[PDB]
């Protein structure tokens, strides 16, 4: 079905385009339009801003329903994601991510891994509740999450406090300033 192939295009290359659009970070407005026409979401050049977003959302929807159609893996309990929080432009996110009890909403599709986390300034040990939206990709290791999944900040460990070492080694890796334990709501 079209739903499944939408997930694959996103997975193979469309992600940087789509995620940037969804996080409302800067992106190449042309490429996205070319993509929509390429994938028959729009039949002709968009005459308005309304047309563009409508189409763009319909595209997101197809990836989501595509990601939903997969089988859940309730054996998994923890997943991990490396994060570059210390960059000056992202200090808005950094402030939210460090606050214990703060809710963080990832508007795009959250990329994670059950196996390890790519080394950065921030590592996320992500707790997983029963019946979550996150799916293992495999053929499409990587677990991806549908648009606007909710995160609760449970615990923030800086390199100063002794808690750093004992928690770190429960996170497979491959400069790390902060370890952040977070639950998916």
């Amino acid at each position: 079905s079209k739903a499944d192939e939408a997930l694959r295009y996103y997975s193979a290359q469309g992600y940087t385009l789509l995620n940037n659009y969804l996080r409302d970070r800067p992106y190449k407005q042309r490429e996205a339009i070319d993509t929509l026409l390429s994938r028959s979401y729009l039949n002709d050049e968009p005459t308005s801003a309304g047309e563009f977003d409508k189409a763009m959302k319909a595209y997101v929807a197809d990836v989501e329903a595509g990601l939903a159609k997969l089988p859940a893996s309730p054996e998994l309990s923890f997943v991990y994601r490396g994060l570059a929080l210390d960059k000056p432009e992202l200090a808005a996110l950094k402030e939210q991510f460090t606050g214990v009890g703060n809710i963080v909403v990832e508007p795009g599709f959250m990329s994670t891994s059950p196996d390890k986390a790519w080394v950065n300034d921030t590592l996320l040990k992500i707790r997983l509740p029963a019946g979550h939206g996150g799916r293992l990709l495999g053929d499409a290791a990587e677990m991806l999450f549908p648009t606007q999944t909710r995160l609760r900040v449970d615990r923030v460990v800086s390199s100063t406090s002794g808690d750093f070492d004992t928690l770190l080694n429960t996170i497979p890796t491959s400069r790390i300033k902060r370890l952040i334990e977070v639950s998916v709501l």
